[PDB]
């Protein structure tokens, strides 16, 4: 409705504001196919760090109504904005559903490039080991011993990274170490990856989510990426975020007054390329208060 065009507006005034590439074209494409399912759903505009002068910017959409789970990939697919071009990646949305109960899924696209990435939520957690029958990268199956030491072994969550060729797992928090700063920077240690801050390791104890990110193209774990949510623009840990991010939890649009936020920081080796921060608004306000 006007809800649709009120979002797609957002979304460039976004882009525009702080300075990330945007296609036009692109955006017009993707609402015309999943305009709606914005309007409809749990909805997040998202900005990050990854070049030190200029926000990315990146918006998605979280389904659990149970109708319609499955739209999102086959509404992708037919529409032509996630074509199969063969890549180990495109065969795993597929798999994933053949093999789990599925109870919530979710598209992720960028403002420049189009549709990104799927999620998959499974219905309750299962063993990490039970995914291992997948056409996941090979270095999942290779750290499984890494997996099961730090207790990231509660997997409930898939997101298939198609500009990438990169998995994310996504893990309970399910163990007594989880909400202890010292296993998060023992964690950190032992990857090789950059040491956090103090003020983030205190955050870290809430335990939020932990993702960790898988490519086809490595043996090595990618990256992996810390989540916690922020009742409101207030409560965000604005030491941790430099000039433009500031801004940007000042600035966000949504559509309540003081919206929540989803904070991710990512890390990778050190003196290496996956190192940055991640600020969604909860565009509905919605999601940050389940
Ligand atoms: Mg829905
Ligand atoms: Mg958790």
């Amino acid at each position: 409705m006007n809800d649709v065009n009120r979002i797609r507006t957002d979304i460039i005034n976004v882009a525009k504001t702080f300075g990330a590439e945007y296609s036009e074209k692109v955006l017009d494409e993707v609402f015309q196919v999943f305009g709606e399912q914005f309007a409809d759903n749990s909805f997040m505009i998202r900005t990050s760090n990854k070049q030190p002068d200029k926000l990315g910017c990146y918006f998605r959409y979280h389904e659990e109504d149970e109708s319609q789970l499955g739209l999102a990939w086959d509404i992708a697919r037919k529409s032509g904005l996630l074509s199969d071009q063969g890549r180990p990646v495109d065969q795993l949305i597929p798999e994933i559903c053949e093999t789990f109960p599925i109870m919530a899924d979710g598209v992720d696209f960028d403002v420049k490039h189009g549709l990104a990435k799927i999620w998959q939520s499974i219905k309750g957690v299962v063993p990490v080991q039970d995914a291992f029958k997948l056409s996941l990268p090979a270095s999942v199956t290779t750290h499984s011993d890494f997996l099961k030491n730090h207790h990231l072994d509660a997997l409930y969550a898939f997101g298939i990274d198609y500009h990438h060729s990169s998995v994310n797992l996504y893990f309970d928090t399910y163990h007594p170490k989880h909400h202890t700063s010292e296993y998060y920077k023992n964690l950190l240690q032992d990857l090789q990856f950059q040491p956090p801050s103090d003020e983030l390791l205190e955050l870290l104890t809430n335990n939020g989510e932990i993702a960790l990110t898988f490519n086809f193209a490595s043996p090595r774990i990618e990256r992996l990426c810390f989540y916690l949510p922020f009742l409101n623009r207030e409560a965000v840990p604005q030491n941790l975020l430099n000039p433009l991010l500031k801004k940007y939890i000042n600035e966000a649009p949504a559509l309540v007054d003081n919206p929540g936020f989803i904070l991710g920081w990512s890390f990778g080796p050190q003196g290496g390329k996956g190192t940055y921060t991640k600020v969604d608004v909860d565009y509905h306000g919605r999601t940050v208060p389940l």
